[PDB]
C-alpha cells in the first residue's frame, strides 16, 4: 500500500495511538495516512510476543473508549488481557473502522524536515518514499525500541538469541534446553514462569531486584461484564478524573500516622485482592521515604515467606531505592517458580556478567551453559524511537540536540521550534504513569482537535512558545522533585541506557490534572502556542 504523496497529517506509528488519530483526523474531515514499520497494526501487542506477555491494568480500563459500538460488541475474558487477546481486540478494531486503507506498512520513518517556506514537514522514509504534510504526529510509542544492553561477547553466543521486546511471532520451543533471561523488570517476571515450564534448566539473571505483587488474575464473569456495558461510558469517565486513570482508591491516610497492625491489615487486603491498587494504599508512599519503607517491608517479607530456600528469598528481596519508584510489576507465579528444582536464581548484583561467551554467560563467579538466551532487558524509553529518526526543525535544529540533556517539551505534546509536531503519550506528560489508554486517547483528542481548529480558522503554523516550554520542563522537574521517583535509575528517568540523561521524564500530578490544564490551554485558544 503506497503512501500518498501529500497529506494533512501524517502519522507515524500503529499501535493504539496511531490508530486512533486516523480513525479521528479522517472523522473531522482531513486527510490522513500511517506509516508503520511493523507487518500490521498494534504496536506494542504485535511486537511483544513472549509467551506470558499481559496487560497490568484491568482489561475493562485497558481499552479504546471512543467509540460505543466498540464497548458493547468487545468481549474481554479475563481480569488481565494476554497479549494474543489485546491483539485480537486491535484487529478487531482495525477491521470495524477500515483503518488498514490508511496505512503503509513495512516502512520505517528515518528522516523528518519542517519547511518554513511552506509551513509543511517533508517526511522521508527506509523504502525511498518521500510525504509532504502539514503536520506530523508523531505516534511511535513510548517503549518501542528494544534495548539490548552491549554485553561484551554478545555477536559470539553460538545459541539462540532473542528480545521480548522483538519476540518471533511463530511460538519458541525451549523444551529440555538451557535457557538464561537477563533482566527481571516485568517482561523478565512475565516470560520467566512461561520459559520454566520447558526448560531443562532456567537462570534468571537478576540485577536490581524489583517490587513485584501477585495479579491475582480471574475469569471475567459475563455478568459482571453485561452490567458494566449497560454503564460503561460512565465508568469510564470515572477513570478519566482520577490521578491514575484507572479505579485505583486513593488513600486518605497516611502511612506513617497508622499502627503497625492497621497497616497490615490494611496491606494483607490489598494483597489478597492482587494488582498495582497497593500503590496508592497511603498518600504518602510515594513522598515519603519512610512511609514508603514501611509498605516496602511488608512486601519484603512476603517475598521471604513465599520462598522456600531463605538466601534465595533474600536474594530477590527489593533493595537499594524505594517502592513504587521503578514500574510496580504484578506477577502471577513469579516467586514460586524459584522453588523448583530447574530454576535458578543469578544475582549479577553479586556476581556481575563479565562477558557473554559462545556457549553461554560468564560472571566473575562461573560460566553458565546455554542453548538459548534471552534479554528482558527493556527498551530505550521515551525519547528512543524519535531518536533513531532525524527530526530536522526551523534553523535545521536536531530534535536529537535540542534534547540532548533530556527531553524538552511544552505540555510533551509539543517542543518550541519544530511547529506543526506532535507527540502522543510521552515525555512531559502522564504517559505511562497511567493507564495509557487513557493517557493516549486525551492526547489524540486533543491534538487532532487542535489541528482541525487550525483549518477551521484558515491558519497554518502551531507552535510552542519557549518560554512557555521552559517553564514547563521547570514545572515537571519541581514536581517530580517532591516524589521519590528521580531517587532511582528507572527507565522513567533514562539512567537504564549508558550515556542517556538522567531525568526524570514524566508528569507526576496524574492524568486529571493534567488534562485541565491542557483544557485550559485549549480553551483560550490554545495560550502557550504561536498560531499563524
Ligand atoms: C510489554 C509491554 C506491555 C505494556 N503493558 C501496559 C500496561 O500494562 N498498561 C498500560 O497502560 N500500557 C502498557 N504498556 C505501555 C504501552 O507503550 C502503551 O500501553 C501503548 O501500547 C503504547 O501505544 P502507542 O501507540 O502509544 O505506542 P506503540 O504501541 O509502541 O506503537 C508505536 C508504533 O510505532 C512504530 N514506530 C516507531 N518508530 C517508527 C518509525 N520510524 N517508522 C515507522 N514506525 C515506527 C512502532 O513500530 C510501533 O508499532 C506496555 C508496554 C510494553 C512494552
Ligand atoms: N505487564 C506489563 O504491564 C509490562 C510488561 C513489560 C513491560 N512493560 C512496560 O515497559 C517497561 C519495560 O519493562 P521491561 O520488562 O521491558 O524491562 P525494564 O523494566 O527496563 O527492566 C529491564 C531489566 O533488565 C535489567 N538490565 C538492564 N540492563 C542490564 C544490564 N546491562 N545488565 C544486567 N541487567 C540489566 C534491569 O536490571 P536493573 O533494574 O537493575 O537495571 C531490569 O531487570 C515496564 O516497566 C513497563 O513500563 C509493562
Amino acid at each position: 500500500r503506497q503512501p500518498p504523496e501529500e497529506v494533512d497529517v501524517l502519522v507515524v506509528g500503529a499501535g493504539f495511538s496511531g490508530l486512533y488519530a486516523l480513525y479521528r483526523l479522517r472523522e473531522l474531515g482531513r486527510s490522513v495516512h500511517v506509516i508503520e514499520t511493523a507487518g500490521d497494526v498494534g504496536g506494542v501487542w504485535y511486537w511483544n510476543r513472549y509467551p506470558g506477555a499481559r496487560c497490568d491494568i484491568e482489561s475493562i480500563e485497558y481499552c479504546y473508549s471512543f467509540s460505543e459500538e466498540v464497548l458493547q460488541e468487545w468481549n474481554w475474558t479475563e481480569r488481565y488481557a494476554s497479549q494474543p487477546e489485546i491483539l485480537r481486540y486491535i484487529n478487531f478494531v482495525a477491521d470495524k473502522f477500515d483503518l488498514r486503507s490508511g496505512i503503509t506498512f513495512h516502512t520505517t520513518v528515518t528522516a523528518a524536515a519542517f519547511d518554513e517556506a511552506t509551513n509543511t514537514w517533508t517526511v522521508d522514509t527506509n523504502h525511498g518514499d518521500r510525504i509532504r504534510a502539514r503536520y506530523l504526529i508523531m505516534a511511535s510509542g513510548q517503549l518501542s525500541v528494544p534495548q539490548l544492553p552491549n554485553f561484551p561477547g554478545l555477536k559470539d553466543f553460538a545459541g539462540n538469541l532473542y528480545h521480548t521486546g522483538n519476540w518471533p511471532h511463530e511460538p519458541v520451543d525451549f523444551s529440555g534446553q538451557r535457557v538464561g533471561v537477563i533482566g527481571t523488570g516485568s517482561s523478565g517476571i512475565q516470560v520467566s514462569p512461561q520459559i520454566a515450564k520447558q526448560a531443562a534448566e532456567l537462570f534468571v539473571f537478576q540485577r536490581t531486584p524489583h517490587f513485584a505483587v501477585p495479579a491475582r488474575n480471574a475469569p471475567l464473569d459475563p455478568e459482571f461484564l453485561a452490567d458494566l456495558k449497560k454503564r460503561y461510558a460512565e465508568f469510564r469517565e470515572e477513570s478519566r478524573n482520577t490521578p491514575g486513570g484507572t479505579h485505583r482508591y486513593q488513600g486518605p491516610k497516611s502511612a506513617l500516622e497508622v499502627s503497625d497492625e492497621e497497616l497490615v491489615e490494611t496491606l494483607e487486603r490489598y494483597w489478597q485482592e492482587g494488582g498495582p491498587d497497593i500503590l496508592a494504599a497511603y498518600r504518602d508512599i510515594l513522598r515519603d521515604r519512610d512511609a514508603n519503607e514501611r509498605v516496602a517491608e511488608f512486601i519484603r517479607n512476603k517475598i521471604r515467606n513465599t520462598v522456600r530456600d531463605p538466601e534465595v528469598a533474600e536474594r530477590l528481596v527489593p533493595k537499594g531505592y524505594p517502592f513504587g519508584t521503578k514500574k510496580l510489576i504484578l506477577e502471577i507465579d513469579y516467586y514460586e517458580m524459584f522453588n523448583r528444582d530447574n530454576v535458578h536464581l543469578v544475582d549479577t548484583l553479586s556476581a556481575p556478567i563479565e562477558t557473554i561467551t559462545p556457549r553461554g554467560v560468564r560472571t566473575s563467579e562461573r560460566e553458565y551453559e546455554l542453548d538459548s538466551l534471552v534479554l528482558a532487558t527493556g527498551f530505550d524509553a521515551l525519547t528512543g524511537a524519535l531518536f533513531k529518526i532525524d527530526i530536522r526543525g526551523v534553523g535545521n535544529v536536531a530534535l536529537k540536540e535540542k534534547w540532548a540533556a533530556g527531553p524538552r517539551t511544552y505540555l510533551g505534546l509539543s517542543t518550541a521550534g519544530f511547529p506543526n509536531l506532535f507527540f502522543i503519550a510521552g515525555p512531559g506528560s502522564p504517559s505511562a504513569l497511567s493507564n495509557m489508554l487513557v493517557s493516549i486517547e486525551q492526547h489524540v483528542e486533543w491534538v487532532t482537535d487542535h489541528i482541525a481548529y487550525m483549518f477551521k480558522n484558515g491558519l497554518t503554523r502551531s507552535e510552542a512558545v519557549l518560554e512557555k516550554e521552559d517553564e514547563w520542563v521547570e514545572h515537571v522537574n519541581e514536581i517530580a522533585d517532591e516524589t521519590l521517583y528521580p531517587m532511582t535509575a528507572s527507565w522513567y528517568t533514562g539512567a537504564n541506557v549508558p550515556g542517556k540523561p538522567r531525568v526524570f521524564m514524566l508528569y507526576v500530578g496524574g492524568f486529571h490534572r493534567y488534562r485541565q490544564i491542557c483544557d485550559e490551554v485549549a480553551a483560550k485558544g490554545y495560550e502557550g502556542f504561536v498560531l499563524t
